[PDB]
């Protein structure tokens, strides 16, 4: 037993970091097969960064302008192509340690796991849950752009995010690895600032559900609620909505649990209302929304990869 | 900036996973040259596990009574050992993918993170504190033992944790790599607890200092205090006495902040009397004590590792 933040094993993703290097910038790109992504705003000069025509910028790079290194290794790229945020640097060398991969593009509430890295070097690894305004809470310090975020299942890697800027609250934005920012961030510094961080409803009830799995039943009561009635309480407290879907996706976890989707909402309303009385909840004095129902079913279940 | 709970990139270990059967118990091995380590009560049967003569135990086993199997390849055993609380198999085959390791022995409140493991294979990496009380709060299901804890440091993995057993507040206790327990635990499923858990002072101090660092600063005030009084706090608390070696563990945050450490002490003192008025630090509503003072200046300063 016990519930944590766990993250997905990383040697899979570690594997494929690689260190970009254009003019004096140094940031980290990710070698899938014979292509290297990265962001794009490599190229800046830093006197042109609150609008740079990247355009103008890409065509006048050969290819050896760009220094990329694996581990210590010096790769040779071949070409060099935009697509939308990101370039892909064609190399010479197919990477021997490419997983079976494909590039999602995530929906707000689901989470992943970021490998941090500096100078292609990976040095941690988190979870991270897209928020619905379209930025991530990261760790990530200057270097650690093209930094990506991944899923994984049985032996394929999903990416899911490459890390480009962070907005002035401290948190994060970037790309898919299309190079299409997630919300309506671009890649200049000009003033953008996020939306409205609304809680994650469904992932909260995931994470109840995993506290009764692990022995924590104190908030579990005698009410019900309807799904109307509940969804009035939550936007009062800036969550988001419950839908049908979302009690469809708790139907897995309600069963192992003999808990009701609708008798856990209203043990999650009475939480809302009157907080949790100096008690805790798997180790949080806040209701936790970066768990969503498939994570807590892995973990509780003891799911591996490859 | 930001901070969040970083674990180690896991490759390096996971190149090291093992699965090891005796019978019909399965749990996971650590294969590092021609030797796989692992905990001795996979020798156990389902009634052996209440008070196992692991001597008597070992009489009835030769080479082939250990199946293990590295992905899909079945090691061949070749000698068997028992070490303190491991076993020492010893097999044909070195592990090509071996990091450069060590086995260290850790102190209550260092940190390290865990590969939790099931049949030899990942199933996901998060960060542990060793507690007071020689226990780590984890998620381990059964056939999670032998799953490890580790740090990496320049390029050497220090593995500091093997994991052998859950006591019934969902705590877990294991050994270290030579095979000695933390804490005053045995391998037997005969009742014990641990002693009652504590909160790490020193590290709570390292994680306001980050906070300061990442902009948090409404908890910082104008009191002073003493060691003593301080201490005269944190016991009322059931927080750990804070050392003037703990003070100097801490100058280089406070030197690097302008805080002085007992002024920080006077913001916990009044954080732990006080409570945080409705308001949050880095994200959390409880007083965290699972970062180091090395942990914080390392995820400050973006430490990679190869
Ligand atoms: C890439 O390694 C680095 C990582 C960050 C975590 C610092 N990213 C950048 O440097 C990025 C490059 C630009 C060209 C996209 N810049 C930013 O992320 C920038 C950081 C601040 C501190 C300047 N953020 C930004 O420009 O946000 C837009 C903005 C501008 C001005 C006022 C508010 C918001
Ligand atoms: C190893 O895979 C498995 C991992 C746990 C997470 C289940 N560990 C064991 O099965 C281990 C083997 C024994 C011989 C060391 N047993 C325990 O950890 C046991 C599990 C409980 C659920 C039975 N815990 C235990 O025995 O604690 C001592 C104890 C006994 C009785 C009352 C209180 C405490």
């Amino acid at each position: 037993s016990g519930f944590r933040k766990m993250a997905f094993p990383s040697g899979k993703v570690e594997g494929c970091m690689v260190q970009v290097t254009c003019g004096t910038t140094t940031l980290n790109g990710l070698w899938l097969d014979d292509v290297v992504y990265c962001p794009r705003h490599v190229i800046c000069t830093s006197e042109d960064m609150l609008n740079p025509n990247y355009e103008d910028l890409l065509i006048r790079k050969s290819n050896h302008n760009f220094l990329v290194q694996a581990g210590n290794v010096q790769l040779r790229v071949i070409g060099h192509s935009m697509q939308n945020c990101v370039l892909k640097l064609k190399v010479d060398t197919a990477n021997p340690k490419t997983p079976k991969y494909k590039f999602v593009r995530i929906q707000p509430g689901q989470t992943f796991s970021v490998l941090a890295c500096y100078n292609g070097s990976p040095s941690g690894v988190y979870q991270c849950a897209m928020r619905p305004n379209f930025t991530i809470k990261g760790s990530f310090l200057n270097g650690s752009c093209g930094s990506v975020g991944f899923n994984i299942d049985y032996d394929c890697v999903s990416f899911c995010y490459m890390h480009h800027m962070e907005l002035p609250t401290g948190v994060h934005a970037g790309t898919d690895l299309e190079g299409n920012f997630y919300g309506p961030f671009v890649d200049r510094q000009t003033a953008q600032a996020a939306g409205t961080d609304t809680t994650i409803t469904v992932n909260v009830l995931a994470w109840l559900y995993a506290a009764v799995i692990n022995g924590d039943r104190w908030f579990l009561n005698r009410f019900t609620t309807t799904l109307n009635d509940f969804n009035l309480v939550a936007m009062k407290y800036n969550y988001e909505p419950l839908t049908q879907d979302h009690v469809d996706i708790l139907g897995p976890l309600s069963a192992q649990t003999g808990i009701a989707v609708l008798d856990m909402c209203a043990s999650l309303k009475e939480l809302l209302q009157n907080g949790m009385n100096g008690r805790t909840i798997l180790g949080s004095a806040l209701l936790e929304d970066e768990f969503t129902p498939f994570d807590v079913v892995r973990q509780c279940s003891g799911v591996t990869f490859q």
